[PDB]
């Protein structure tokens, strides 16, 4: 009565019918009751295509319950051009996605350039939240996502728990969960492997806290790339907290783009162990990976930056803190910091440190010598105050 099954509204459940039609009709039947929920069944595989479940005619508190498995089409007829999200919600006020199902993006079919006379460099975003104010994401797992598997973009007051993606180490870009322009986020208890940024942060975002995480494979949890293309970035208060790191390419990342402008600012990373990370601590103002390479005298000003509690092994440099000659880094803190290399190549890389200013809190290994203990007036002369931040 209160639970909308899929099967329900024409649904064939059969993984080779074209379902979309039939979820399009169960969320207008669900949208209509508070305290409904919208139920994809355990025991059914459903061929879904391009769908956006709009919240703007639809109800709030409205519950997704995935238990199934929805797929993704591969053939390049159901996806047209320039389309940057398989499923996307829109628009919604306490929307819920629970269940222990599965979103299978099917993505090998784009890493893999069977779509179309010609791979698009972006690629669909497996599930992708516009635009909503209290979203939980718990329990489902998305595998095999065409390009980024989960992405908050606008969105306030986030839960996401229980959470797995499972797409392939060298499958190319395809970050874990992506937050742009998005505040109050609690990412917990999740499991993230694969192809890119396990967490990506990108500007407009505040107030994120990620604990009880393992991520691996991937490429680490990282603010950024921020700035690109000479633009503005602001990003604050991201605490990160009791992870592991298994295999990654990076462990805790703050990356920005020469020529970028604005701020990231109090940034905590405690309690991360590493296992065979290439580069576990990494401050990067010349990040370029898809772009030129070349320096300008803007830079997005990095400062209050905490890492506490960092251990295990690495592959390639320990700690890097390449900063801007613009723009020096400051406020970096570390202490508890025991990094061993993983192999021989790893253990004659020293940490980096260039136009970095901070404090030791306690002796680390390796020993960092590098930071700067005077304060920057070259930093301190860029106005990346007000450009960010109202407090
Ligand atoms: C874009 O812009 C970047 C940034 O400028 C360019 O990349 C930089 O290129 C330069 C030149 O090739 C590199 O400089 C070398 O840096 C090393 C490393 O320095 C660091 O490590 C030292 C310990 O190994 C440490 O002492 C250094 O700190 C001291 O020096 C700095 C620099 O003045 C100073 O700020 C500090 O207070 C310290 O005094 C630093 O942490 C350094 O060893 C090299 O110097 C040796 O060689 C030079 C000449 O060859 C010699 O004169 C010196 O006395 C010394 O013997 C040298 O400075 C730098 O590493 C690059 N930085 C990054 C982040 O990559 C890049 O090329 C530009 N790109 C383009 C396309 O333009
Ligand atoms: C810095 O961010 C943290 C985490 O987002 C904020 O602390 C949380 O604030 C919410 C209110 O929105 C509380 O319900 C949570 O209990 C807080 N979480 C934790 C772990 O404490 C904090 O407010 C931010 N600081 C500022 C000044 O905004």
């Amino acid at each position: 009565s209160g639970t909308i099954n899929v099967l329900d509204h024409g649904a064939k459940g059969d993984g080779t019918s074209d379902d979309t039609k039939a979820f399009e009709d169960a969320w207008q039947v669900a949208c209509k009751v508070a305290a409904s929920t919208l139920l994809v069944p355990s025991g059914s595989t459903f061929l879904v295509g391009p769908v956006s479940f709009l919240g703007k005619e639809c109800k709030e508190k409205i519950v997704f319950q995935l238990e199934g498995k929805i797929i993704a089409p591969t053939s390049a007829s159901a996806w047209g051009s320039g389309l940057l999200q398989w499923i996307e919600f829109k628009a919604l006020q306490g929307i819920t996605i629970k269940g222990k199902g599965i979103i299978d993006g099917r993505g090998s079919v784009w890493w893999n350039d069977m779509m179309g006379t010609k791979m698009p460099r972006t690629k669909p975003t497996a599930l992708r939240f516009y635009g909503s104010n209290g979203v939980t994401v718990s329990g489902i797992t998305i595998q095999n996502s065409p390009q980024t598997h989960l992405k908050f973009d606008n969105c306030i007051s986030i839960q996401v728990s229980d959470f797995t993606t499972s797409s392939p180490g060298d499958s190319p870009n395809t970050d874990g969960i992506h937050l742009q322009n998005s505040q109050d986020a609690v990412i917990y208890r999740s499991t993230l492997a694969c192809g890119d940024d396990c967490i990506s942060i990108q500007t407009g975002c505040s107030n994120i806290n990620i604990h009880d995480v393992d991520c691996g494979p991937g490429h680490g949890i990282s603010i950024g790339g921020l700035g690109k293309d000479n633009t503005k970035a602001c990003v604050s208060n991201i605490t990160v907290r009791d992870v592991t790191m298994h295999e990654t390419t990076n462990g805790v990342r703050i990356k920005s783009w020469q020529g970028g402008s604005g701020s990231v600012k109090q940034v905590m990373f405690s309690n991360i162990q590493v296992s065979n990370v290439a580069n576990p601590i990494i401050i990067d103002q010349y990040y370029c990976d898809g772009g030129g390479c070349h320096n300008e005298t803007s830079a997005v000003a990095v400062s209050n930056i905490n890492y506490i509690n960092i251990k295990g092994t690495y592959t390639k440099e320990p700690v890097r803190f390449a900063c801007s000659d613009s723009l020096p880094c400051t406020g970096i803190s570390l202490s508890t910091i025991e990094l061993k290399p993983a192999t021989g190549k790893a253990s004659s890389l020293d940490p980096f440190c260039w136009k970095a200013h901070g404090e030791l809190k306690t002796k680390t290994l390796p020993p960092i010598q590098c930071l700067k203990t005077e304060k920057s007036p070259e930093a301190a002369s860029r106005s990346n105050n007000d450009a960010c931040f109202l407090e």
